[PDB]
């Protein structure tokens, strides 16, 4: 048996664009995901968030499923352009109303809300003004955040500024695979820097507006292992960890500069006097959220950021991602070793598999159970070794719009039949309910 600490938080997570649908309802402005997904070629099958899980209408029934499963924390995001259709200026009361109903219902049911302020659905109106490339986004994001704090901070006490700023910056502005779909390395590093500035401004106003609250920030992480003992491969691993994982943002937040290998690689792409902003970027945070899915074997490659991945014969998910549960232990140990944050959450962990509804009307996803069990066990090991891990959130409550992969990839512990919008709790859902009941793993 592996019992967690008594106050441990077990949650499920979603994001607004992935589940809500009705992106233009009730006065909402377009987001960059609306325009990106409506551009032919950008998303598999031409899928969009126009309907998704229809959570905009079905939110009450989905919360009843959270209650049914016995889960006591729900991490969800707020759509910026539902709240401020033009990004700044006009506040849309019906956008506030939508989230107020969710928040009030969660509290009535004793489910703790964790609110992600930004999970990639930037207002299109702000992208026309450069989006994350524009230094002024620190002001725009501070404005938006203040609206949320003033409206919701009486009830919501646990907040996240940004989901995965690395992905926002690099995947959105260097690889061009996510909205706003750009390929410019100078823009991408200015986005990294503005994301830190925006985050820090939001925390600063949080201290004025939610004096009894806690605020943090969420990073994607992978477990990188070297293909050989060659110094060049060891160094390539170090680079991937400093660039792709939490240090890109936590070295600034905790130490006041970007990590060594990031500076070596990218100093020419950063704003000239970027260091002027580092004093503000050090604004104190209450917790760090780490997302974790997969591991990669890495090699130096002069033809590649000089790093290529080496495919391994390891079990994989429907995303093609290698299943390496020890990486969740490694990343937790490493965050403590490097930055010693006072509190850490696993803010996403999960897996996509090819789910089907059998004749019994059930969804038998033993592969998803095995995945979640292995990673939860490794998280438990990290706790035994002193990592201040305070909670774990499964990605996701619901099958949903998987960004550029569209609806083809199912990460839910609840299946969604998109023709009828019927929800079917998967075996992993029943499994996880039992994990919450036992406060850990029982065999
Ligand atoms: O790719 C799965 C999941 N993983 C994520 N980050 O690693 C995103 O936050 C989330 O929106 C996405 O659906
Ligand atoms: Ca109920
Ligand atoms: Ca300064």
């Amino acid at each position: 048996v592996k019992k967690f600490p008594e106050g441990f938080l077990w949650g499920v997570a979603t994001a607004s664009y992935q589940i809500e649908g009705s992106p233009l309802a009730d006065g909402a402005g377009m987001s960059i995901w609306h325009t990106f997904s409506h551009t032919p070629g950008n998303v598999k099958n031409g899928d969009t968030g126009d309907v998704a899980c229809d959570h905009y209408n079905r939110w009450k029934e989905d919360i009843e499923i959270i209650e049914k499963l016995g889960v006591k924390a729900y991490r969800f995001s707020i759509s910026w352009p539902r709240i401020l259709p033009e990004g700044t200026g006009r506040v849309n009361q019906k956008g506030l109303d939508f989230y107020n109903r969710i928040i009030d219902t969660l509290l009535e049911k004793g489910i703790t809300p964790f609110v992600t302020i930004y999970h990639w659905d930037l207002p299109f109106a702000l992208q026309l003004k450069g989006g994350w490339a524009n230094r002024e986004i620190a002001d725009w994001f501070a404005e938006y955040s203040r609206v949320l704090f003033e409206n919701f901070g009486d009830r919501v006490k646990n907040w996240i500024t940004l989901n995965e700023p690395w992905v926002v910056a690099i995947v959105g502005h260097l690889y061009g695979v996510h909205a706003p779909g750009m390929r410019d390395i100078y823009v991408a590093f200015r986005a990294v820097h503005n994301l830190l500035r925006a985050h820090a401004r939001a925390v600063k106003v949080f201290r004025e507006t939610v004096k009894d609250g806690k605020i943090g920030i969420v990073f994607n992480n992978g477990y990188f292992e070297p293909a050989s003992e060659k110094e060049e491969d060891i160094r390539a691993v170090r680079f991937m960890h400093q660039f792709n994982n939490y240090p890109l943002f936590l070295n600034p937040i905790y130490r006041g500069d970007y990590p060594e290998l990031v500076l070596e690689f990218a100093r020419e792409y950063l704003p000239e006097n970027y260091k002027d902003d580092m004093s503000e970027i050090q604004e104190k945070i209450d917790f760090v959220g780490l997302n974790y899915y997969s591991g990669h074997l890495v090699k130096f490659d002069p033809d590649a950021a000089k790093v290529s991945f080496v495919e391994r014969d390891l079990p994989k998910t429907a995303m093609g991602w290698e299943i390496v549960p020890e990486g969740i232990y490694w990343i937790l140990k490493k965050v403590k070793e490097e930055y010693n944050p006072p509190e850490v959450y696993i803010t996403e962990n999960g897996a996509a598999f090819d789910d089907v509804v059998s004749e019994d009307g059930r969804v038998h996803d033993q592969n998803r159970i095995d995945y979640l069990k292995a990673h939860i066990g490794q998280a438990w090991k990290a706790i035994q070794e002193g990592v201040p891990l305070k909670g774990y959130f499964v990605w996701s409550l619901l099958d949903n719009f998987e960004w550029a992969e569209g609806y083809s990839k199912r990460f839910g512990i609840v299946y969604v039949d998109y023709s009828t919008q019927k929800r079917i709790v998967k075996d992993s859902g029943y499994w996880y309910s039992n994990v919450v009941k036992n406060n850990g793993l029982e065999d």
